[PDB]
């Protein structure tokens, strides 16, 4: 935990801070859309189809997905902590329900794949896309690390 | 099957000209990179264990730097061949016992150490990110065939 917290917080910090806030901008205006299309392209995968089958996890998952995206690309080092935590809550969540792990990781490739294009669409400049994209990549990566390895 | 048209589909999608650059920055860097993930990957004790003697580090490099050309200098006729390394690679890891969580930790480190490299490149910022997608991507699309092998 302690050099997971130490890559997490030196992630941040060493995260230029307007580049935090830009990709803290492309979270908030766009973490609804990322979970609605992360749900629909998920769910046409067979093999997680039947994890994501009724109406109310749907609700549930897409309000969870877009709290999660917002957290974790908006994180700051005091959230560092707090961040971990919720890998470690999700994931027993995941392993409560049998979920495989080999699922949930295509969902975070998926997940990172969506993201981008979002990115390549924005306002700013082409610099300054590559380093809110490349904070986004680690800070997903990262968590999802801690995710699985809990 | 599906592994093979997302494959397909990201060289393809992806700029010849940008898939040229990245396959130069493999080439020109992977001898730093895999050096530079063996530094980062030992530090993790669960890591360390199977990376103890002289020998086993020598081959890792030099198979990481082949990883790293290969992956990324990718074009249409090489996915299924590509495909084919990584259920060889599967079958190495689990000869020997290595983890799944340890192994994607390696797709981590590689991704994360993999940027600063593009970032100096003397490319153009809007290059540059195409580059960095395309070889995000290819890693990741890498690491799910050889996860599920
Ligand atoms: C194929 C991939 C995935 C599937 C099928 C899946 C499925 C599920 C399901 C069925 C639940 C239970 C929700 C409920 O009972 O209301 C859940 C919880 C949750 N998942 Fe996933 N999941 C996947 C990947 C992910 C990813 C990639 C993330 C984040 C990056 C994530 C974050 C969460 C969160 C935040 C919750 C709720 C946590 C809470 O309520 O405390 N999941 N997931
Ligand atoms: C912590 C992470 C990892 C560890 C500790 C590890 C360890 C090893 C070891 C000990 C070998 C055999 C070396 C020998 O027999 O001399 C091996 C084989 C190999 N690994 Fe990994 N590995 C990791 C992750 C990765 C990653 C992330 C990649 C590529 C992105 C990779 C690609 C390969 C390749 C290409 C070979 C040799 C294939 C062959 O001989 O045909 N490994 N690994």
């Amino acid at each position: 935990f302690k050099r997971m917290k130490d890559e997490w917080t030196g992630l941040v910090e060493q995260a230029d801070p307007p580049i935090r806030a830009k990709a803290a901008e492309i979270a908030v205006a766009h973490a609804h859309y990322l979970s609605i299309e992360f749900y629909r392209i998920v769910r046409i995968d067979p093999h997680a189809e039947e994890f994501l089958s009724n109406e109310q996890v749907e609700r549930q998952l897409k309000s969870a997905m877009e709290r999660w995206i917002i957290n974790v690309l908006s994180a700051q080092v005091d959230d560092v902590e707090r961040l971990i935590q919720i890998q470690h809550t999700v994931a027993e969540v995941h392993a409560r329900i049998g979920i495989p792990v080999e699922i949930v990781e295509m969902g975070f490739r998926v997940l990172k794949k969506i993201l981008y294009p979002v990115i390549f669409s924005s306002d700013y400049s082409a610099a300054e896309k590559l380093q809110v994209y490349h904070f986004s990549i680690n800070s997903i990566d990262i968590a999802m690390e801690v995710m699985t390895r809990a």
